[PDB]
């Protein structure tokens, strides 16, 4: 299908093509990378993976809503 399955998500695992799962929502962070105040590599480390725990422990609850636009919010993981 090429939808938001874990299999498909895992393929977006480079700086050039970087998806990250946070609370079962897929974000395309490729263009956000140079904009990230925590640097590119911290996110690239989690490219194609779930970053929920590390995100929750490193950021205030208000960050997601203040830094991202709808164009990078791809949707929920398909189980
Ligand atoms: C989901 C999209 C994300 C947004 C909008 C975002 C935003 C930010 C912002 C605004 C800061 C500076 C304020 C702060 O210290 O919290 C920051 C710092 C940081 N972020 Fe991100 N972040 C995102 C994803 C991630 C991911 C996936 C990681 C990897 C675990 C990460 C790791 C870090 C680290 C290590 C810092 C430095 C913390 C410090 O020096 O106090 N972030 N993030």
């Amino acid at each position: 299908p090429r939808d938001l399955s874990l299999t498909e998500i895992a393929k977006h695992n480079t700086e050039e093509d970087c998806w990250v799962i946070i609370k079962d929502i897929v974000y395309d962070l490729t263009k956000f990378l140079p904009d990230h105040p925590g640097g590119k590599k911290a996110i690239i480390l989690f490219a194609g993976k779930d970053a929920t725990e590390e995100f929750d422990m490193l950021h205030p609850p208000n960050v997601l809503k203040k830094y991202l636009t709808p164009e990078v919010v791809l949707g929920p993981v398909k189980k």
